[PDB]
């Protein structure tokens, strides 16, 4: 029932790059999802205490959220676009695993994911 520490967003010894694909992931992909009317539940780690989801972190062992992704991208945490794409996919999948089809939170995830897919379809070729 307690919350875990959040995912890492800072690690000085992890090598880092700022690729044009990673810039796209921030400027197009994160910004488009972040502004959406359905973003709010996804903008920070799931607070299993406030939300009274005491089993959340029993089920979800690789937590992810857009607040985390935002810090990673703003802090140039990543080496490549694929790491960041994986974070988005983890966030969506966790929601689907934890919840039931047609739950409001799942409809919200699906809307965000549709947009995510449309944007990732136009990921630019690496400069
Ligand atoms: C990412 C996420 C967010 C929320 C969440 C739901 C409502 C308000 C705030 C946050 N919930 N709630 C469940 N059951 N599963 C979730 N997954």
């Amino acid at each position: 029932s307690m919350n875990p520490p959040p995912p890492e967003t800072s690690n000085p010894n992890k090598p880092k790059r700022q690729t044009n694909q990673l810039q796209y992931l921030l400027r197009v992909v994160l910004k488009t999802l972040w502004k959406h009317q359905f973003a709010w539940p996804f903008q920070q780690p799931v607070d299993a205490v406030k939300l009274n989801l005491p089993d959340y972190y029993k089920i979800i062992k690789t937590p992810m959220d857009m607040g985390t992704i935002k810090k990673r991208l703003e802090n140039n945490y990543y080496w490549n676009a694929q790491e960041c794409i994986q974070d988005f996919n983890t966030m969506f999948t966790n929601c689907y695993i934890y919840n039931k089809p047609g739950d409001d939170i799942v409809l919200m995830a699906e809307a965000l994911e549709k947009l995510f897919l449309q944007k990732i379809n136009e990921l630019p070729t690496e400069e």
